[PDB]
DNA sequence: GTCGTTCGCTACAGGCGTCGGTCTGC
DNA sequence: GCAGACCGACGACTGTAGCGAACGAC
């Protein structure tokens, strides 16, 4: 079967995350969005595991079901050097064993969803490998809490340890990361990093796997690419929409080139804020090869359908109008990705003509994109002539 | 024209580095 | 004067009350 799975979210026990991020609400919104598989997130927190065991039914020792949505155990943890890592756990026993292993190195393993571990990246990855726990750098190019803001290579961070994937990130796609030859031997995950069950948050990115069943072991085979299983698609935000795509100030969000930031010594001259290097500049800084791996699954660039509806209707992202139109589209067609990429523009027009024209302009690269940077999300705008013209005249 | 309903924007919440400024024993 | 210890604030890890003000079915 072919399923869509988002393997990096955060519960309400994490920080700066909506209190609505509980198993029932997450499952409801994932089902509404057409999301087959969702990572649990924060699995090292015992209270979140208790809530899981409460609101779920067992599929196997590492797969659970809430309101028809499947869940495998995942967690993001922070390094001794302030570097985030994503981990996928085979069974609940691996979760509990890892949790007990790091209690002597952590002070918030029981009170937080994103724990801090007084362990280096190599130590964490080695402990995971010893327990067959899938480990990988999460949002690997963020200028604040990623691997590549701390290290110049995966080898410098993990040493003799092994990773099982690399989480791309909102502000990057597969080609950018594949500009580093090492990455060619590593599977990519495109996950949402959702702090909210909102439509444009939960499942903003995901991975499309081919599996026999929806279980942890099938997903592990799909990530490894063995036994006929495979990651056949990586759906993700257009890298320009991420918060850290370009190099900009952390306070006023004004964008600067890499040369300009170097000459300015990383302080914004118009607000005194700290300029943070974008992932595009960072990857070009670490650029290695012009080749790509052949086995690399295609990356489908997305823009959240709620954002399209908000820019068309000229209203806010949380408005009731965009919510109603988004629900109409989802009831009618079943998934955001289908409306964005797969559905014919004529069928989109039956629900809303302006949204159909905007989606056409998105598919045909005729949409204005103000790239994000320094912590500000990218903005999406549509030229006026697109909305003024008729559908049959676009092409 | 009324008055519930809805919108959009600002302020603010909360448990380990970085980054300026300050104090301290020479 | 000054190196170096000491210190406090600041923001990522972003979401949402909540408050004027505009809207929209009667
Ligand atoms: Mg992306
Ligand atoms: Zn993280
Ligand atoms: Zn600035």
């Amino acid at each position: 079967m072919i399923v869509d799975g988002d393997l990096h979210i955060h519960s309400h026990y994490s920080k700066a995350v909506s209190k609505l991020m509980t198993f029932p609400i997450i499952a409801e919104n994932a089902k509404l969005k057409g999301l087959n598989l969702v990572g649990t997130g924060d699995s090292l927190n015992p209270h979140w595991e208790k809530e899981l065991l409460k609101h779920s039914k067992p599929i196997d020792d590492g797969t659970f079901e809430v309101n028809g949505v499947k869940f495998i155990l995942t967690c993001e943890v922070e390094d001794k050097r302030r570097v985030h890592h994503l981990l996928i756990f085979p069974t609940l026993s691996q979760v509990r064993e890892f949790r007990e292993k790091v209690k002597i190195y952590s002070t918030n393993i029981e009170s937080e969803g994103r724990p801090n571990l007084n362990l280096t990246a190599e130590e964490i990855a080695e402990m995971a490998n010893e327990l067959d726990i899938l480990i990988g750098p999460a949002h690997a190019f963020t200028p604040w809490t990623s691997l590549y803001k701390e290290y110049d290579s995966l080898k410098d961070a993990y040493g003799d340890a092994k990773i099982d994937f690399l989480e791309l990130g909102l502000s990057a796609d597969s080609d950018m990361a594949d500009m580093i030859k090492a990455h060619h031997s590593i599977p990519y995950l495109s996950n949402s990093n959702a702090h909210s069950p909102n439509p444009h948050r939960l499942g903003r990115e995901f991975n499309r796997f081919e599996v026999k069943d929806v279980t942890f072991e099938e997903i592990r085979k799909a990530i490894k690419g063995v036994g006929g299983r495979k990651i056949m698609l990586n759906a993700g935000l257009d890298p320009r929409l991420g918060k850290y795509h370009l190099t900009a100030c952390s306070r006023c969000y004004t964008k600067y080139t890499l040369q300009d930031a170097v000459s300015l010594s990383w302080k914004c001259p118009k607000c005194g804020g700290i300029i943070k290097k974008g992932v595009r500049d960072r990857i070009l800084e670490l650029a290695d090869t012009s080749e790509k791996p052949k086995d690399r699954p295609p990356y489908v660039r997305l823009a959240p359908l709620a954002e399209i509806i908000a820019m068309v209707l000229g209203k806010g992202i949380e408005s009731k109008a965009v919510k109603l139109l988004w629900n109409r589209f989802l009831r009618e067609f079943g998934s955001e990705i289908r409306v964005l990429i797969d559905l014919p523009i004529e069928s989109i027009a039956s629900v809303h003509e302006g949204v159909a024209k905007a989606i056409w302009a998105y598919r045909n690269n005729k949409l204005i994109i103000v790239p994000g940077g320094g912590g500000k999300y990218g903005e999406i705008r549509i030229p006026e002539e697109i909305l003024k013209a008729k559908i049959e005249d676009l092409n």
